[PDB]
């Protein structure tokens, strides 16, 4: 009523016995596992984490030395809190800048809430960052503060939890929390970490999150170990606005102490158990007293108990204490797996409590989450981890998870691969070491994951952080091959649509069918046909990628490639692009067979010097695509003369087979007619960043008019300079849209010369088998870190609890202690 209802959209835990997830916890509670043991010989009873010092510092951008100096408590909160965010189905990168509050509890050794601050900084969120000492308060205090923070609106999302790490009200000499059993030995300390992800219910429902349960209300109180705590329950119930008779479960403090259990059982009897049997449980029978994590851990049990119909049994119980036995309470301790009491069409409700030594008593009232009621095509399954080793473990764990279900006597129904892909692609964060399996069924997906796990498939190290689209590289002539467009025309509707639109346009200009050329049993050959056909594929590829949610962050053209680059960037209409490429080639026909071109293995500046010192002016620099390779062009006799001069000197120089010696003086006699033919162009500003290989400065303003295309044909192809500029502006993923990669190596050579990292890919290659169209290409780009709007491929789907990525853990501890 009074306070706003809070939805629990996600939760994570790091607990003894390698229980590192809600599902693992649920199964453990059903088996009735006792995690209390003797003291380990690594550091009389207690439940301990396998390695509380384990941490993945590089993932958070911290050095090993600093991480070693950081409190192990803080490190556990960081990783556990991160898991709680991803378990909510939230890409943690998406939280940046949001009003996300952080409320953590721990034991401290002029107030600096550093532990919560680390989490806030790691997520790049703004909002309250509060820590609390659970010796000066309760372990539910953080969760209480989080709910009121949401209510007051100072937070829109809230991470709430606690952690306990043992560094060595009396104790149980047997070493067990016997609950409210007549045994009543005492309690036992324990380690653990739990974090809840909270959001206002109305926001959760609106944003379409998966609600685990609802916190209707909470309350805190000061006791100057008391019976007057009876009011604390009423305060919470009043804030929650619910009758206690409707509460069929109470995860009590359940310390198992002689003085506190009857005292607690007595105060609970006043409020709960009036009508119907209300279960009374304590997870401390399983995990002992996890201190600051006990409250959150208790909630996690209640939430899980609310989701399923069953209630997990308490351990170490046989008989109530004779003193508190004769009361007419419906309260009963579960000894086995007990179904949920009420069938009166009321949502299941539970309550949790936790009392501090200082007399701080906190109580919370919960309710179950609101109810909300062809095949064969391949899907992309993004899988990543902070390291190659971690990815192999991750792939293995996901594979086992898939194989665990899909079986009778297991989770009966098969895991929906459509929802899984949706989860991994849209409801998860992406990490450094990446892979992306392509599969249309479970079998091929498992095999794909095995290959990763067994070290057969190698991971891609992302070179950028999914913040920008890739660079489309448009190459020139010479990539064509027989029936190069055939398979994509059948497999990529967007590719076929783009070609279908181009078909009549190119026909009107050049009088031939581009579709026919792309499906012919022989490679396209005619001067009139080759470049327009290549241009068509390039535009079609870009359209197909856009239909998969991949838009370029920039474009770079090479010679004729600049035409498609101009269209894709929006500088020229589709119609004008056709006019340019078609009318160019029609005029270039007039000079076919004149002049020659040759590749020489020298830097452009050296070549330019030798041409000048030798008085050569009928041969010029035609292409500078790499810092160590140059193409010259001009008079046939002069070119072949230079080749021999270089060859005899030990320099590799090889003539290139070309119809037209473009980018040389040989194209002069058609430039005027070209300029006249392109008089009617209507260019616009490019919407995508465009690095020109025509202009003497790749960042300069391009007009894309008649004179620009004249210069594009006549002047040097400065591809290397354009790639350099793109790298300087932060672009890292380069992908060639063409029938076959002609420029991927030149790009690499340019990047290497500048000591610049990058990832280069090819959309198509000669005789490539493409049964899944360009989805493999999409997968590779994402794995490199290129931005991909996965809402296109996966507009809708259900959130699945696929295992969270394995961490890259290294044991970090300060010496001498």
């Amino acid at each position: 009523n009074c306070v706003a209802p809070v939805a629990i959209i996600g939760m994570a835990c790091r607990l003894p016995g390698a229980i590192n997830s809600p599902q693992q916890l649920w199964e453990a509670l059903l088996r009735g596992d006792d995690f209390v043991t003797e003291i380990p010989t690594g550091r009389k009873w207690g439940a301990f984490l396998d390695d509380p010092a384990a941490f993945d510092p590089e993932f958070f951008g911290i050095t090993e030395r600093e991480a070693a100096a950081i409190d192990p408590q803080h490190r556990l909160l960081l990783e556990t809190a991160w898991e709680a965010v991803e378990h909510s189905g939230l890409n943690p990168a998406g939280l940046a800048g949001s009003a996300t509050g952080v409320f953590m509890g721990l034991t401290h050794n002029t107030s600096f809430s550093l532990a919560s601050g680390r989490i806030a900084y790691a997520l790049g969120v703004h909002g309250p960052a509060i820590t609390v000492d659970t010796a000066c308060s309760s372990s539910l205090s953080a969760i209480h503060m989080a709910c009121r923070s949401l209510h007051d609106g100072e937070s829109d999302v809230a991470l709430a939890g606690g952690v306990s790490v043992l560094l060595e009200g009396m104790l149980s000499p047997t070493g067990h929390c016997h609950a409210f059993d007549t045994a009543a030995d005492g309690f036992v300390s324990a380690e653990g970490c739990v974090v809840l992800t909270l959001k206002r219910l109305d926001d959760a429902v609106a944003d379409g999150d998966r609600i685990l349960a609802v916190i209707r209300g909470t309350a805190t109180n000061q006791d100057g170990s008391a019976d007057a705590q009876a009011k604390v329950y009423r305060m919470a119930l009043k804030a929650a606005g619910v009758e206690p008779g409707t509460v069929g479960l109470v995860e009590a403090h359940g310390t198992g102490t002689p003085v506190g259990d009857p005292l607690e059982f007595s105060s609970l009897a006043e409020v709960y158990g009036t009508d119907g049997p209300c279960a009374l449980g304590s997870i401390k029978t399983n995990f002992g007293h996890t201190q600051s994590a006990a409250g959150a851990l208790g909630v996690m049990k209640a939430v899980l108990a609310l989701q399923h119909n069953v209630i997990p049994q308490n351990l170490h119980f046989t008989r109530l204490p004779d003193q508190m036995a004769e009361i007419e309470t419906g309260l009963f301790v579960p000894e086995t797996i007990t179904p949920w009491p009420v069938r009166e069409g009321q949502p299941r409700r539970a309550a949790v409590s936790a009392y501090g030594l200082s007399g701080t008593n906190v109580h919370a009232v919960l309710e179950q989450a609101p109810e909300s009621p062809k095949a064969g095509n391949a899907l992309v399954f993004p899988v990543s981890a902070s390291s190659a080793d971690a990815l192999r473990s991750t792939a293995q764990h996901l594979a086992d998870w898939l194989l665990r279900s899909g079986d009778g006597n297991g989770r009966g129904p098969a895991i929906d691969l459509g929802d899984l892909a949706y989860t991994l692609a849209r409801r998860r964060g992406f990490r450094a070491a990446r892979s992306a399996v392509l599969a249309g069924d479970r079998g091929t997906l498992v095999e794909g994951l095995r290959q990763i796990a067994d070290g057969e498939a190698m991971p891609q190290q992302a070179v950028t952080n999914d913040d920008r689209g890739p660079v489309w590289v448009f190459s020139g002539q010479g990539s064509q091959w027989a029936s190069m467009g055939a398979e994509l025309l059948d497999r990529e509707p967007a590719f076929a649509a783009a070609i279908a639109e181009l078909e009549p346009l190119i026909a009107a200009e050049s009088d031939f069918s581009v579709t026919e050329a792309l499906t012919a049993s022989e490679t396209v050959t005619g001067i009139d046909r080759v470049q327009p056909t290549i241009f068509a594929v390039q535009v079609a590829l870009a359209a197909a990628m856009r239909s998969h949610g991949v838009v370029p962050g920039a474009v770079i053209g090479h010679s004729m490639g600049e035409v498609a680059a101009s269209v894709v960037s929006g500088a020229l209409s589709l119609e004008d692009g056709v006019k340019v490429i078609c009318r160019r080639t029609r005029l270039m026909t007039r000079i076919a067979g004149s002049g020659a071109m040759a590749m020489v293995e020298l830097p452009a500046q050296q070549v330019l010097s030798e041409l000048a010192s030798r008085g050569v002016d009928d041969v010029v620099l035609s292409v500078v695509a790499s810092p160590q390779s140059t193409v010259v062009g001009g008079a046939t006799a002069s070119v072949r003369e230079l080749i021999e001069m270089w060859e005899s000197r030990g320099v590799m120089a090889r003539e290139i087979a070309v119809d037209v010696a473009s980018h040389s003086p040989q194209v002069d006699p058609i430039l005027d007619d070209l300029i006249e033919a392109l008089a009617d162009l209507d260019p616009a500003e490019p919407e995508i960043p465009y690095y020109s290989a025509t202009l003497y400065d790749p960042r300069d303003y391009a007009d894309y008019d008649a004179y620009y295309w004249a210069d594009n044909l006549r002047h040097t192809v400065r591809f290397s300079a354009a790639v350099q500029a793109a790298l300087e502006d932060g672009h890292r993923v380069f992908a060639e849209l063409s029938p076959h990669p002609l420029l991927t190596h030149p790009v690499e050579q340019t990047a290497r010369s500048l000591d610049m990292p990058l990832a280069v890919f090819a959309a198509m290659r000669r005789q490539q088998e493409m049964p899944h169209g360009l989805l493999g290409f999409v997968a590779d780009l994402h794995s490199a870190g290129a931005a991909v709007d996965f809402s296109v491929l996966y507009p809708t789907g259900r959130l699945l609890d696929a295992p969270l990525p394995a961490w890259t853990h290294s044991t970090l501890l300060l010496d001498r202690e």
